[PDB]
C-alpha cells in the first residue's frame, strides 16, 4: 500500500515530517528478484530527497539473518548504502542514482580500473580493520556454497520441471575434483589455504562481493558504487575478481529468449587483466603495483583458475514472474566451464602445482 | 565577526534557518593565499553540515577576478566544483567538500593515479562534448600567454630589487624559443594546433585545470574531488597532464625554511605516466586503450616535452604565509634546464625529429 508506506517514511526519514504527500510519488521497480522495492521521490523541488523501499519476501540452504546482519556491517562502515531506518519486515535505504554499467563499458580501461579499485577497498576489510564482525565466518565460502547449491540444484532436477543432462552429469564429475584444481593437488583446509597465500595474494582471505556484475555498479556524478550484496562472505580474492572477468562475457539487457546474450571472446584480454590487477594490488597493499612486476604476473594467472568457479557455481546457482530462461543460462555457463578449462590446460595454468611452486 | 558569517548562513543554507547558533562553529581556515576561507559546521549530531564560507579578497597586475569567478560557477553548475549554495558579490558559501588532501607520496600509488586521471579527462572533455559549454570562455591555449603575461610580472617584481640573476636571464632567453620548441619548429597558430592535433592528443585543446597538485585533490569516502580552479581555462591536454606529473618532485609540507622538499628523481617514471594516459585517453576518447597501444607511446613522449612549460610558468609566477617563493623559482628553473637537458639526450627533443615520422 502506498499511503502506508509515505507514513512509514514521513515517520523515519529526516526532514520528510512536514512534506505534503501530494509531493511524495512511490513508484515501485521489478528488477529484483526476491524482494518488494520502492523508489520513494520527493518530486517537489533535503539530503535523502529520494530513498530506497525494501519489503522482505521469502527467497527461495539461505540464511535470511546473516545475509541482513552483514549488510548492515556494511552499511555502517560506508561501503553498503546508507540504513536510514531499520525494521523486522524491511528498511528503508539510501536510494543510489546513477546508471547501471553496461557489459561493453566493462571493456573501458578507466571504467575497469576503477572498480578494481573499489573491490580492493572492501577486500582489504577483514584484516585492516578493528570493528570487522567477529562472527563472520574466517573460511572462504567458494567450496561450501558450490556444495550447498549443488544440493539444491539435484532437488530440483528430480522435479523434473528441461536441462542437458550430458553436460549436467559431466559438470557434477568435475566438482568432485574442484578442490584438487584450486588448491593445486590438495584438498581445502585453512593451512592449505594459507600456504598458498604465500605465493599470491590471489590465495589472500578478504571480503568478497561474489557477484560484482555491471548491474551491480552502479555509474554516479563522482564514482561508481557497488550494490547487491546478499552473496557477499569471505572467500578467496582471486574468486571474486574472477568473477567479474567472467560478467564481461555476460549481457543480461536482452528482452527476447533467452533474455541475455554472451560472447566468450570478450572476456577481457591479459593486458586489461593485469591494469585491474595493478590496481587492485596498489589499493590492496597501498604500494606502487604495476603489471610489469612479477607479483603481478604471478597473479593474473592464478586468478585464470578461480574462472571455472564463477562458471559452476552460477550455474548451478541458475538451476537451484520474471522474463528469464535459467536453463538456458545453466547451460551456458557449464559449456564455458569445459572450454575455459581446456584455454587453461593448453595455456599451462592448469595444474597449480606445475607452475606456482616453481 | 562571527555572528555576521552565521547570519547569512542560517539565512541562506537550507535547513539552517531554525538551527540555534550555538550549534554553529566558524573556524577561519588560513592555508589559502588570497581569500578569507571559513569552515562552517554544525557541531551538534542536514544535507550541508558543513559548508565553505568564502570571502573574496584582494589578488596580487594583469589578474582578471571576474573571468575566474565566471569559469568557476559555470563549473559548480555542471557538478565538477564545489557546489555554490549561496552567490554574491562579496563571497561565496560553497559545499565543503570533507575529505583529506593526498600526499606527494601518494602520487606514486598507482591505484590514485588512474583515478585523477580519469578526473582529469572527465573535466577536459567539457569543450568539446557539453553542449551548455559557455562560447564565451577564450578558445585558445593560455599556455604561452600566461607565460609571457606572467613573464612582465615578474620583471616588475625583480626591478622593485627586494634571486639568481644568472639562472632568471637564461630563462629569459629560452622562452624565446619556447613556441617553436613546444609546436615543433613553428610558432604558435590555430592551425599549427589543428595540425599537431592530428599526431597525438597531446596537443588537443581541452578545458584544462592547470594547477593539479596533490592538495588540490582531495580524498572522500568513495572518490578522489578536484579543487582550487582559480587557473583554469582552455590548454593543450599534455600541459594539463605534465604538470601534475611534475607535481610529484614537490612537497609543500614541510615547516622549515625554504618551506618545500623537492625529489627531481620521485618523478613519475615511464610506466606510470603510460598507466595515467592509458587510463586518461579512454576516458576522453571513450575506448579501450591500454599502454602496448602505439597512440599511447607517442602522447607519452610528447607529454614529456610540456613539462618545460609547468617549470617555466610556476617558476615566473614565483617570482611575480610561511613560503619561500624566490628558492622555489630558482628550483622550477634549476629543473627546467636539467629537464631540457635530458629530453634532448634522449631524442624527445626536438619534436620534429620524430613526431612527423
Ligand atoms: N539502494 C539502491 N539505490 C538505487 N538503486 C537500487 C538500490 N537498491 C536496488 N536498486 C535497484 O534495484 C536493483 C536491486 O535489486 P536487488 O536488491 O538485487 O533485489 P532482490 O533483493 O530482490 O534480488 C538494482 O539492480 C538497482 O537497479
Ligand atoms: N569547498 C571546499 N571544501 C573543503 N576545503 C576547501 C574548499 N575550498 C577550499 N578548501 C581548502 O582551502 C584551501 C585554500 O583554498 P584556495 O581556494 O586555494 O584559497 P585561495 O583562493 O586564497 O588561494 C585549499 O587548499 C583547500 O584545502
Ligand atoms: C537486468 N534486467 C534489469 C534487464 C533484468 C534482470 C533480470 C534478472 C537477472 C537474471 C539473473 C542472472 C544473474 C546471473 N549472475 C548471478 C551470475 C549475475
Ligand atoms: C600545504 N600547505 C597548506 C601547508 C601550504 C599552503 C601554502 C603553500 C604556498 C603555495 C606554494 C606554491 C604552489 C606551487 N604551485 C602553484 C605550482 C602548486
Ligand atoms: C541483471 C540483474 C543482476 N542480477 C544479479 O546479479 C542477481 O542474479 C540478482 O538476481 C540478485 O538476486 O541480486
Ligand atoms: C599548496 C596549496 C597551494 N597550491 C597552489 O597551487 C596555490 O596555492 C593556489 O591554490 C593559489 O591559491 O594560488
Ligand atoms: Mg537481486
Ligand atoms: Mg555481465
Ligand atoms: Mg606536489
Amino acid at each position: 500500500d502506498t499511503e502506508i508506506i509515505i507514513g512509514i517514511c514521513r515517520k523515519n526519514i529526516p526532514g520528510w515530517k512536514e512534506i505534503n504527500e501530494s509531493y511524495i510519488e512511490v513508484k515501485q521497480i521489478f528488477s529484483g528478484l526476491t524482494n518488494q522495492l520502492f523508489v520513494v521521490s520527493i518530486v517537489n523541488e533535503l539530503k535523502h530527497p529520494r530513498i530506497l523501499f525494501r519489503i522482505y519476501g521469502k527467497h527461495v540452504f539461505y540464511d535470511s539473518k546473516v545475509e541482513l546482519d552483514v549488510f548492515r556491517y556494511l552499511s555502517n562502515i560506508n561501503i553498503a548504502p546508507n540504513i536510514i531506518a531499520d525494521f523486522p519486515e524491511g528498511r528503508i535505504e539510501e536510494f543510489i542514482d546513477g546508471e547501471p554499467l553496461t557489459t561493453k563499458q566493462l571493456q573501458l580501461t578507466h571504467i575497469c580500473v576503477e572498480v578494481a579499485k573499489n573491490m580492493g577497498s572492501l577486500h582489504i576489510i577483514n584484516s585492516k580493520r578493528a570493528d570487522f564482525p567477529s562472527r563472520f565466518d574466517k573460511e572462504p565460502i567458494l567450496f561450501k556454497r558450490i556444495y550447498l547449491w549443488r544440493e539444491e540444484a539435484k532437488i530440483q532436477v528430480s522435479k523434473n520441471n528441461q536441462i542437458d543432462k550430458e553436460l549436467y552429469s559431466k559438470i557434477l564429475e568435475e566438482i568432485d575434483q574442484l578442490e584438487e584444481l584450486i588448491m593445486g593437488g590438495e584438498k581445502f583446509s585453512m593451512e592449505r589455504a594459507l600456504e598458498l597465500k604465500l605465493y599470491s595474494p590471489a590465495f589472500s582471505l578478504v571480503f568478497a562481493h561474489n557477484d560484482l556484475q555491471e548491474n551491480n555498479l552502479l555509474q554516479t556524478q563522482n564514482n561508481i558504487r557497488m550494490i547487491d550484496y546478499e552473496y557477499s562472505a569471505i572467500n578467496f580474492a582471486g574468486a571474486d575478481i574472477a568473477n567479474y572477468f567472467c560478467e564481461y562475457i555476460y549481457d543480461y539487457c536482452s528482452e527476447k529468449q533467452p533474455y541475455f546474450k554472451f560472447k566468450y571472446e570478450d572476456y577481457p584480454c591479459e593486458e586489461l587483466r593485469k591494469l585491474f590487477i595493478s590496481v587492485y594490488l596498489s589499493q590492496t597493499l597501498q604500494e606502487q603495483v604495476m603489471p610489469s612486476q612479477q607479483i603481478v604476473h604471478i597473479m593474473t594467472k592464478a586468478v585464470e583458475v578461480f574462472t571455472l568457479i564463477s562458471h559452476i557455481t552460477w550455474g548451478l546457482w541458475s538451476i537451484a514472474s520474471v522474463e528469464f530462461d535459467f536453463t538456458e543460462y545453466a547451460n551456458t555457463r557449464f559449456t564455458h566451464y569445459l572450454q575455459k578449462k581446456k584455454e587453461l590446460i593448453d595455456q599451462g595454468i592448469l595444474p597449480l602445482n606445475s607452475w606456482l611452486f616453481n
